RNA sequence: GGGGGCCACAGCAGAAGCGUUCACGUCGCGGCCCCUGUCAGCCAUUGCACUCCGGCUGCGAAUUCUGCU
RNA sequence: GGGGGCCACAGCAGAAGCGUUCACGUCGCGGCCCCUGUCAGCCAUUGCACUCCGGCUGCGAAUUCUGCU
């Protein structure tokens, strides 16, 4: 079931916010264009990331070539996102 | 066999220099006026610390009330320096 | 870093030395607390969101002198 | 932050923002590459000194303009 969002955990926890996204947007932007990086440090939501691409096949790749990457010494579990984001069910 | 100084190992070994000899300080001036504080981060001297007071009495009321005591979440291991400082030999 | 409370201290002006600062100028530099942005340490969390928001602990910088009343 | 290399850049005048900053003013804010203070992540280290000094990986302060010539 792919999306055009995919769903990283078991990242790095100490990382901060801006530095994140930053580091992510670097090792997928090659895969196709990225529409948004979405990261928080809550109690829920911290350790994942929510990568939007602008097309499905860029999120299809990126999940097949970036499976156990290692990211700050951390391999990344990438699945897709279970449903849609916001942005992309609006467009 | 009290020596005007103390050493202190155990110590969390991620506390800065500056921060390191601050705190020491705050804990161990209540038992008397300190000479020098030696901290080194290099790879033998971590974690470790040479607390020179300027009386020997203060050294051991220092090692017998703070042996243990928690400090960034690691209990203070306190010995006699095995021998005399730089500073203290000289006077 | 911010906001209050005690206990000092005759006021105002000035010089220098410090603190903070890439540096310079303004600014700031008596003791003890308390609260709080950040930051750090430890603990807990493997969590599917479109969002301020887990807990505890700690850091909370820097004095001499000279005029006038 | 600093030190270098390679190109790109007409002067005067301003507005907003940003960066550095306890906060303002001065100052600074084009691109790429290399080295590096610091900082951060991971690994290793329980170590008796009076001191630069373990390994690897990563980030590398900040602007679009605006008129006149
Ligand atoms: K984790
Ligand atoms: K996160
Ligand atoms: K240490």
């Amino acid at each position: 079931r792919p999306n055009h969002t995919i769903y990283i955990n078991n990242l790095n926890e100490k990382i901060k916010k801006d530095e994140l996204k930053k580091s992510l947007h670097a090792i997928f932007s090659r895969f196709g264009q990225i529409l948004d990086i979405l990261v928080s440090r809550s109690l829920k939501m911290r350790g994942q990331a929510f990568v939007i691409f602008k097309e499905v096949s860029s999120a299809t790749n990126a999940l097949r070539s970036m499976q156990g990457f290692p990211f700050y010494d951390k391999p990344m579990r990438i699945q897709y996102a279970k449903t849609d984001s916001d942005i992309i069910a609006k467009m």
